[PDB]
């Protein structure tokens, strides 16, 4: 059973990446990557792509032509081993664009598009879905992907419309033959509901999400509770270590500013449960100086112990 960090825009950048890899993670995906952008060589997709010496990670691209995708792929195939595009997402913007989760209004449109990728993609590709656009049409999604080559795909057991809403139906992808590598994502927040949705999926593995932010330890929880049926949660000072070295990768890829900008996401989850910790949230939240924001978090673990 294999066990990822899913893409998360604004979250898994090579700092949490890293971090999640240090828990046990076994691959991990970069933010979502606009091709046009990357064509354009916009600054910000440049930012968010991985370093090509970054094992295990892939390279999301997103997009609603054909034309753009598999420049973009063809372009990253020159330094990338592994693709994967986004056609998942049910993001007010990116379906607007006709991107993510949108390329599943037309499955002959989609089809289009995973062929021509597959064409331009030199290495691994992989496709992150949902169940369908409106209504569950997974088994005609994945018989495109495996009818035309795709190598591995991560489904999100929800349509595109529910957005966050009902619940990841993870038995929806057992009917599926698995005839390539097939993970399960979806309401992932325990190691209890990584085991059912392995079980009721009958998926090769599965992504974290949300339930990874400000918790990236849920990894070796996974890893720990399907081979012994046990798990434990980690000491106050482990979190605490965790927050440092956390904020120590933010510092050195993105500079002490952005380190403490993007640190502000994953406080309410290194809290979760803390005595007081909605208190120390609201008294750090506007901090700017990272070495304030490094002794405040100290000051507030060591006093709960
Ligand atoms: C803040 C946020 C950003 C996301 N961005 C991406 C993304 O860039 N690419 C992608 O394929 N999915 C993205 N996802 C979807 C997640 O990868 C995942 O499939 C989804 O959250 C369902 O898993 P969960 O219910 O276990 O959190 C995003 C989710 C969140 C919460």
């Amino acid at each position: 059973v294999k066990v990822g960090l899913a893409p998360m825009a604004g979250y898994t950048d090579s700092a949490f990446r890293t971090l999640a890899f240090e828990w046990g993670a076994d691959f991990a995906f970069s933010e979502m990557v606009s091709a046009k952008g990357f064509l354009m060589n916009s600054q910000k997709t440049e930012e968010l792509l991985p370093q090509p010496h970054e094992r295990n990670v892939a390279v999301q691209i997103f997009g609603s032509e054909p034309n753009e995708l598999s420049e973009a792929a063809r372009i990253l195939s020159e330094k990338y081993k592994w693709i994967d595009l986004n056609a998942g997402c049910p993001v007010r913007k990116v379906v607007k664009e006709g991107a993510g989760g949108a390329l599943l209004k037309d499955l002959r449109h989609f089809r289009y598009i995973v062929r021509e990728l597959r064409k331009s993609v030199s290495g691994k590709f992989s496709v992150k879905t949902r169940l369908g656009w409106e209504k569950n049409e997974v088994e005609e999604i994945y018989r495109i992907l495996v009818e035309e080559g795709v190598d591995e795909v991560f489904i999100h057991t929800r349509t595109v419309v529910q957005s966050f809403t009902g619940r990841a139906e993870w038995k929806a992808l057992s009917v599926l033959e698995k005839r390539i590598p097939t993970f399960v994502s979806g309401d992932i927040f325990t190691p209890e509901d990584a085991k059912r949705a392995l079980e009721e999926s009958g998926c090769d593995g599965l992504l974290v999400a949300r339930g990874a932010i400000g918790r990236p330890w849920i990894f070796k929880q996974i890893k720990d509770f399907l081979r012994s049926g046990k798990y434990s949660e980690p000491s106050r000072e482990e979190i605490l270590r965790t927050f440092e070295r956390h904020l120590e990768l933010l510092i050195k890829t993105k500079g002490e500013r952005k380190a403490v900008v993007e640190m502000r996401k994953f406080l309410a989850g290194y809290t979760k449960d803390l005595k007081g910790a909605r208190r120390f949230r609201e008294k750090v939240m506007k901090i700017e100086e990272v070495q304030i924001l490094k002794e405040m978090f100290y000051n507030f673990i060591k006093e709960v112990e």
